C-alpha cells in the first residue's frame, strides 16, 4: 500500500514502489554510492543522543545540524567531528545515553552543498515513473502522483535537507496507515517505529540473513493479519 524509507533506504523504496525502473535506479544508486565513497568519507559521523529534536536543539553546539526528525525522543546528530566530540563530552557530563555509530562520511549536512552539480549531471533524466504506489514524500511532506517529476534534484535534497521522518511517520498513523514491514539486513528503523505504533517486524538480523531468518520474517507478517501466499515456497507432494 506504500514504501517508505529513510534517504539512501528511500532508493528502493522508490524502485518497487512503482516510482523507478529497475536499471535506472540501479544507475542511481551506483553513482549515489560511488559519489559517497568518493568525496564524503573522512570529513563527519553521525552521533545517537536518546532525546528529541527539542531537547537535542537546546543542547545543539555550532557546526552540527540534527540529522533528521526520527521522533519526538530519538534524534540523531551529524557534523564535524571536533563538534561531535565536544557535545558528546558535555552529555556524558550529563549522562545521557549517547552512542557514536562508525560512519566517516558526514551525511545531510552542509557537506552535500559542494558536490550538487555532480549529482545534477549524474542523475539526469533517469526513468522516474509515475508511482502505481504512491509514496508519501518525505522532502516536501507530500504525496505526489506526476511522472518523470522525482529526477536527481530532489534525491540530492533528500541527500542533503533534513528528513522529517518523525512527521511523515505520523502524518501516515494518522492517514489510516498501520502495519510498517522494515525490511534491511539488520534492523534500524523498528526502535523509533515501533515506539509510535508498536507493530514493526524487521526483515533480516546481523550473523542470521539466511532463509530461516526470512521465513520467521513471513511468519510474523502472514501472523499480523496479512495474507501471503505460502504455496511459492513448499511444492507438492503425496498423501499424508
Amino acid at each position: 500500500d506504500a514504501v517508505v524509507g529513510h534517504s539512501q533506504g528511500e532508493i528502493a523504496a522508490a524502485c518497487v514502489s512503482g516510482a523507478l525502473s529497475l536499471e535506472d535506479a540501479a544507475k542511481v544508486v551506483a553513482l549515489r554510492s560511488q559519489a559517497i565513497a568518493a568525496e564524503l568519507s573522512g570529513r563527519g559521523g553521525m552521533a545517537s543522543v536518546a532525546l528529541g529534536e527539542d531537547d537535542v536543539v537546546s543542547r545543539l553546539v555550532d557546526g552540527v545540524e540534527v540529522a533528521a526528525v526520527n521522533g519526538p525522543s530519538s534524534v540523531v546528530i551529524a557534523g564535524d567531528a571536533h563538534a561531535l566530540d565536544a557535545t558528546l563530552e558535555i552529555l556524558s557530563g550529563e549522562g545521557i545515553r549517547v552512542r557514536r555509530v562508525a560512519v566517516d562520511y558526514a551525511s545531510h549536512t552542509r557537506h552535500v552543498e559542494d558536490i550538487r552539480d555532480t549529482l545534477a549531471e549524474t542523475l539526469a533524466g533517469i526513468s522516474a515513473q509515475a508511482p502505481a504506489v504512491p509514496f508519501y514524500s518525505t522532502v516536501t511532506s507530500e504525496w505526489v502522483r506526476d511522472a518523470g517529476v522525482l529526477d536527481g534534484g530532489y534525491w540530492y535534497r533528500n541527500l542533503r535537507n533534513q528528513v522529517r521522518f518523525g512527521a511523515a511517520a505520523t502524518a501516515l498513523l494518522e492517514q489510516g496507515h498501520t502495519v510498517f514491514v522494515e525490511v534491511s539486513a539488520h534492523p534500524v528503523t523498528v526502535q523509533p517505529l515501533s515506539e509510535l505504533t508498536g507493530d514493526a517486524i524487521g526483515t533480516l538480523r546481523r550473523e542470521d540473513g539466511g532463509l530461516r531468518r526470512l521465513l520467521a520474517s513471513m511468519g510474523e507478517l502472514f501472523v499480523r493479519g496479512i495474507d501471503v501466499d505460502w504455496t511459492a515456497m513448499v511444492p507438492a507432494a503425496g498423501w499424508v
